[PDB]
């Protein structure tokens, strides 16, 4: 149906819009890409939906999908102007990517990162917003951290619950900026020999959507 977009995202701890009324351009909105940089990195690699290859002559929003039962809307506001995911699949060498199976309700992907302010190894998570929140004890405010607490849980909860909370509708999308010097050059984590933290980390925020116009 029609175009779609994100509309609502939770990044400020308080929703406060996040779509530029009158018409969609960057009229007066700053780039400032800190939270956005992460919310475009995770959002890229940690995706399964694609635009069935690229495009012959025709719009991103009327390609098709290929993908699995999560969403494609997660990607419809990435490949538009945020970056080639079909490229970043190979840009990042893809260290390890623990499956969720049916207990975990989260996935991980470690990955390297050659470029930008990101450490040479990082980690990214996706999965059910609550089941992430279990470990997730920070949140990311305009490139800064904040400590999560019962109050920041509340802010998350009432947001998440406004957005859906039904099933697969809201996802979590978090990361971890791992150390360079204090981690191994051999990227030797494995899935057996983990050695990586799975704790407070950095929640980043909710890449939720809308569906009615
Ligand atoms: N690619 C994905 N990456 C991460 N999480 C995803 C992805 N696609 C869907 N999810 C997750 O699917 C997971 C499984 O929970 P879900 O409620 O879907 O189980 P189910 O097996 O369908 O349950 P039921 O047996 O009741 O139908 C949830 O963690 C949800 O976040």
């Amino acid at each position: 149906q029609n175009p779609m977009t994100v509309a609502h995202m939770w990044f400020d701890n308080q929703i406060h819009e996040a779509d530029t009324t009158e018409n969609q351009s960057g009229v007066s909105f700053d780039k400032t890409s800190a939270t956005w940089f992460a919310l475009s990195r995770i959002a890229g690699l940690c995706n399964r939906a694609v635009f069935q290859a690229n495009q012959e002559n025709l719009p991103i929003l009327k390609r098709a999908v290929a993908g699995d039962a999560s969403e494609s809307a997660l990607l419809k506001c990435i490949e538009v102007c945020c970056g080639s995911v079909m490229e970043m699949r190979e840009k990042y060498t893809k260290i390890v990517e623990i499956p969720f199976n049916s207990t975990n309700k989260y996935q991980l992907s470690i990955h390297k990162n050659p470029n930008a302010s990101e450490p040479k190894h990082l980690l990214v998570m996706k999965g059910a917003p609550e089941r992430i929140l279990d470990r997730c004890s920070s949140i990311l405010l305009h490139g800064k951290e904040q400590p999560l607490d019962e109050e920041l849980k509340d802010a998350f909860q009432n947001a998440y619950l406004e957005l859906g909370g039904l099933g697969e509708r809201v996802l979590g999308f978090c990361h971890l900026l791992l150390p360079d010097e204090q981690f191994p050059e051999g990227f030797q984590f494995d899935t057996d020999e983990v050695n990586f933290p799975v704790d407070n980390l950095c929640f980043v925020g909710l890449i939720s959507m809308i569906d009615p116009p």
